[PDB]
């Protein structure tokens, strides 16, 4: 049997559709996954081929919580940390902010979604130690999902990384994944810190994971996700009413379009909730969007909202505080 809940199907189909007229974009997709089985309950994309599989993109800021997650695990960060955040160098090559902070700690980092932050983070370590980092997300790795025209996606041989390069990937640009690639990443931080597989099939055992990061790492990396939802985050448009959610969005750059060269901006959110005990992860792209918006999360967001609100209610998960 399949995994999908026509419930979240028919929610998700509606949704991202109406998301997509009413921007004016070109294409979009919304993947759900059980947060800790990492069965698919729900794939919807506008018509045409399976983007969610098929179609690889540079994920932008919806990356950071990897390498920061990476920073925290390593035990050289704590989360109470601060750091320089001002604009800098590496050689001609700027890496800046879109709203500068001279200081901003892990939390700031994460809730303002500072590239700066991010990549400061990701300098302590070795290109070899951050390849095989994101290699263990499953970057550049085969699902094996079942799925055809499953894209591994790009992560490039660390023996070839400049020093620009290894900071604009901790930020998502220079690697490459699809959004079911990024779901799937997203379970490490879901399960207490266990890469699941990916399965469009109901699973007879425990879908076991390899682990990636400390349970406790996975905790807190979720609890510094919840600023982004909240008053002062970068991701406010995709709070759900009773529920703290930790997600993140932006824009992730499309450079292949099925089996073709491409350049579009793609507007991104992915989280997961409750975020302390999550259930669920929500996934959206929606590609080019021109009207009512370009930043990607009032795009993105009110379809996140409405797709994760919908689905804690679908699988009778109660709020975890009184509705505004
Ligand atoms: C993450 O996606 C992040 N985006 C950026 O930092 C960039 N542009 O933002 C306007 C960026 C850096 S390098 C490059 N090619 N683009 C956060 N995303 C957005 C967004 O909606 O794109 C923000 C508004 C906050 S910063």
């Amino acid at each position: 049997a399949l995994s999908l809940d026509q419930r979240i199907q028919t929610l998700a189909y509606e949704e991202l559709n109406k998301a997509v007229e009413y921007h004016q974009a070109k294409a979009g997709t919304v993947v759900v996954l059980d947060a800790r089985t990492g069965e698919i309950l729900a794939l919807v994309n506008t018509p045409g081929r399976n983007r969610a599989v098929t179609d690889m993109i540079e994920p932008g800021s919806v990356m950071k919580p990897f390498p920061i997650a990476k920073a925290l695990d390593s035990g050289k960060v704590d989360t109470t940390d601060t750091f320089n955040t001002l604009p800098y160098k590496i050689g001609p090559a700027t890496v800046q902010d879109t709203h500068v902070y001279p200081t901003l700690d892990v939390r700031g980092i994460m809730q303002k979604s500072s590239n700066v932050g991010t990549s400061k983070l990701s300098a302590m370590f070795t290109p070899k130690e951050m390849y095989d980092f994101y290699h263990d997300l499953g970057v550049g790795v085969r699902m094996h999902s079942g799925f055809p025209g499953e894209s591994a996606g790009v992560l490039r041989n660390w023996r070839k990384w400049r020093p620009i390069e290894q900071a604009t990937m901790s930020f998502g640009y220079g690697l490459q994944l699809s959004l079911l690639q990024l779901a799937r990443a997203y379970t490490v931080l879901t399960h207490d810190g266990e890469l699941l597989p990916v399965s469009f099939e109901k699973q007879a055992v425990a879908p076991k994971g390899k682990r990636v990061i400390k349970a406790s790492t996975a905790k807190k990396v979720r609890e510094l996700m919840v600023s982004v939802t909240e008053a002062g985050g970068s991701g406010i448009a995709g709070a759900v009413d009773g529920f703290d959610v930790g997600a993140k969005t932006g824009t992730a750059r499309k450079l292949v379009n099925g089996r073709y060269v491409d350049y579009k901006h793609v507007a991104t959110f992915i989280g997961f909730a409750p975020a302390k005990n999550p259930r669920v992860i929500v996934a959206v792209t929606i590609d080019e969007p021109t009207a009512n918006g370009y930043y990607s999360g009032v795009v993105t967001g009110p379809v996140f909202k409405q797709v994760m609100g919908g689905s804690l209610n679908i699988l009778g998960v109660s709020p975890t505080k009184p509705l505004t």
